[PDB]
């Protein structure tokens, strides 16, 4: 069961709230199904869905990814929430892409026993440069 809506783009952007970036689930962009999401070059673009986790509950989220050409940075793959400690410490669970062929990674993490902010899924793409992203089969599970 993943925890991610629509992770695939098989069902479009159907899932993902319009944040006014350019993002488009198209074939061109299609590890798996019929579709991939791309996020274009030139602006930096990201999306992100709320998601339910459970706290003392271990996840791994995974994703597959690619630049169409060598990129100026990266994109990451986060889950990030706030600690519901004194210092309000912020956690981000990270997957940095820099990579021209499609590459799979994954991380697996353990929430804490309670939640200072409302815990997000967000994909986003730091680099500007001349070349697409695409993202497929983003995965979260518990
Ligand atoms: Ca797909």
């Amino acid at each position: 069961s993943n925890l991610i809506v629509n992770g695939t783009a098989e069902n479009g952007m159907d899932g993902w709230p319009d944040w006014g970036y350019p993002v488009s689930a198209v074939p061109e962009a299609a590890y798996g199904g019929t579709k991939g999401f791309k996020l274009s070059g030139g602006k930096q673009a990201g999306m992100g869905q709320k998601v339910a986790l459970k706290p003392n509950t271990t996840y791994i989220l995974g994703a597959w990814g690619k630049f169409t050409a060598k990129p100026g940075t990266y994109c990451d793959v986060i889950v990030q929430y706030h600690l519901k400690d004194a210092n309000n410490t912020y956690v981000q669970n990270i997957l940095r892409f820099t990579e021209t062929d499609w590459t799979y990674k994954q991380v697996v993490f353990t929430t804490p026993d309670a939640f200072g902010s409302d815990p997000e899924f967000v994909l986003w793409k730091d680099d500007a440069s001349n070349a697409d992203f695409y993202a497929d089969n983003i995965t979260l599970v518990e």
